[PDB]
């Protein structure tokens, strides 16, 4: 089909996603892997994962736009703290781009957001999810204080995800920060490169923790290897769940296996996201609109490296059967600040709409 803008695409039903991508980029992401992009990526997961094989369809419909269509229900669950901003940012697009279901909007917006993160894959994007659903029930969203048994079971019950697929999906913590875990600090990144879809999170969670970016007593948090912050440049935070996954016998080798393995990580993330994005649907009933996902920014191709103030002597290794790679260390005696903005500048406020969530 040829779309009104002249773009030739696979299927006529994919045309409306072209102006949606442009609007999302111009309005909320600015082609950056920044605050608003991160928030949308998280929303893609919280929308999709609220489904349960065991509980049946009344517990939730998966990747169904329930977050947008019932903005006063799930976003107010404690496990969804902070999801409100992303919901409020996407509702105006749902209202304007009113040929595209809320469910499809969520998944597409995440694909567009991810495309702004150097190294990310170009997600598969299938379209045609209905615009009607139910609000999900509480308890379906993994929380950082949860055990590996509980996490793995939650993902198995949501969609048959394997441990490999779970850890693959956690590549998203390469482009992720926390506002709610610690009340006293904002935007605490989970790796030293929160604007770059690289393997640094996998490396950095394996380092010995030496302090906290904020306070020491938060649920779901453990000591960080890079806790130094100053001004807007908050120190790295470590989630208990990521730590636990990195060390548990079920997942330690998978976790380590992504260190310095960018292409492997990105491909594995793509495959798991292909499954996540269609929870609640038969994929054989959705049309393939992958060709209207923007082309992602490429990695530079550089290997993972130990951040300054860390090195191999700081590793806490847990995979007996796989050799930990040889990596360089960035020079310097003390920790570098992790920039708050994609350009290293002093100001980069994200666009935010008010709304019902
Ligand atoms: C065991 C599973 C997981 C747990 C326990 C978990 C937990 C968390 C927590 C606690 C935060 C910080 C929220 C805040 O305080 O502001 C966060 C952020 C984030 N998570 Fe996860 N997460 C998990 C899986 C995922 C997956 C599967 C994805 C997507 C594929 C995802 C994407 C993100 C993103 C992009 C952010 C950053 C949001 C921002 O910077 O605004 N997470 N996660
Ligand atoms: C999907 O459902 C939503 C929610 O009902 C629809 O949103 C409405 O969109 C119209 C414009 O078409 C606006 O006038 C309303 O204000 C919106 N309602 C709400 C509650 O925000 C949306 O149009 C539907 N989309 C599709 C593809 O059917
Ligand atoms: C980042 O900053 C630290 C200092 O805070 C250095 O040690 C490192 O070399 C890099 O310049
Ligand atoms: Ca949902
Ligand atoms: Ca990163």
């Amino acid at each position: 089909a040829v779309c009104p803008d002249g773009t030739r695409v696979s299927h006529a039903a994919c045309c409306a996603f072209i102006p949606l991508a442009q609007d999302l980029q111009e309005t909320i992401f600015q082609n950056e892997c920044g605050e608003d992009a991160h928030e949308v990526i998280r929303l893609t997961f919280h929308d999709a994962i609220a489904i349960s094989r065991s509980q049946g369809p009344k517990a939730g419909g998966g990747a169904d736009g329930s977050m947008l269509l019932f903005p006063t229900v799930e976003p107010n669950f404690s496990a969804n703290n902070g999801i409100d901003d992303s919901v409020n940012n996407l509702i105006p697009f749902m209202q304007k781009h009113n040929t595209i279901s809320a469910a499809d909007l969520v998944q597409f917006a995440g694909a567009v957001a991810l495309s702004n993160c150097p190294g990310a894959p170009r997600l598969e994007f299938l379209a045609g999810r209905p615009n009607k659903t139910i609000a999900a029930v509480d308890g379906l969203i993994p929380e950082p204080q949860d055990s590996v048994t509980k996490i793995l079971q939650r993902f198995e019950d949501a969609g048959g995800f394997t441990p490999f697929e779970v850890v693959s999906l956690l590549a998203s913590h390469s482009v992720a920060r926390a506002d709610k875990v610690d009340q006293t600090i904002d935007a605490a990144p989970f790796d030293s490169t929160p604007f770059t879809f690289d393997t640094q999170v996998f490396l950095e969670v394996l380092l010995k923790g030496v302090g906290f970016p904020g306070s020491a007593n938060n649920t779901g948090e453990v000591a960080s290897p890079l806790p130094l912050g100053s001004g807007s440049d908050t120190g790295e935070m470590r989630l208990q769940s990521d730590f636990a996954l990195a060390h548990d016998p079920r997942t330690a080798c998978i976790w380590q296996g992504f260190v310095n393995e960018q292409a492997f990580m990105a491909a594995s993330f793509r495959a798991a996201m292909s499954k996540l994005a269609v929870l609640g649907h038969n994929r054989n009933s959705l049309i393939d609109c992958s060709d209207v996902v923007p082309v992602p920014k490429p990695a530079t191709g550089q290997p993972a490296m130990f951040p300054a103030s860390t090195g191999p002597q700081d590793l806490e290794l847990s995979c007996p059967s796989e050799r930990f790679p040889t990596l360089t260390t960035q020079p310097g005696a003390s920790q570098s600040l992790i920039a708050h903005c994609p350009d290293g500048s002093m100001s980069c406020p994200g666009v935010q709409f008010n709304g019902p969530a």
